[PDB]
């Protein structure tokens, strides 16, 4: 019954300081302009101790499969070759990313009916709140 709150189907509702955020990652122009257009659904699925995070966009489709607490390599959308840690802390699923010296953290949290996802990266944060679709 872990993370019985995050399974479903989400759709992206609202995106705030996501260009600064991809600037600080080090995304360039073009990328940030298609990415940050994207309006993906998260589809989040549990069997036994594997979490799948599967998300789809008309910029790109990404599926990721872990269990909580052990590393993988994970390319992301925007093309980093990542080394990826997921944990479960007080109920938010913390995943982070390290690649080239630099790492990023990303947060999923239930709030109400919503699932909010907080993107950081050094001094800079953008919020990704998700609806169920
Ligand atoms: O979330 C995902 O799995 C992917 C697929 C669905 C759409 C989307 C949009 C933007 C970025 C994205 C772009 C730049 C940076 Cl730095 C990080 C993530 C990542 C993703």
């Amino acid at each position: 019954h872990m993370c019985d709150a995050f399974v479903g189907t989400w759709k992206l509702v609202s995106s705030e300081n996501f260009d600064d955020y991809m600037k600080e990652v080090g995304v360039g122009f073009a990328t940030r302009k298609v990415a940050g257009m994207a309006k993906p659904n998260m589809i989040i699925s549990v069997n036994g101790d594997v979490i799948t995070i599967k998300s789809e966009s008309t910029f790109k489709n990404t599926e990721i499969s872990f269990i909580l607490g052990q590393e993988f390599d994970e390319v992301t959308a925007d093309d980093r070759k990542v080394k990826s840690t997921i944990t479960l802390d007080g109920g938010v699923l913390v995943h982070v990313q390290k690649w080239d010296g630099k790492s990023t953290t990303i947060k999923r949290k239930r709030e109400d009916d919503k699932l909010v996802v907080e993107c950081v990266m050094k001094g800079v944060t953008s919020t990704r709140v998700y609806e169920r679709a």
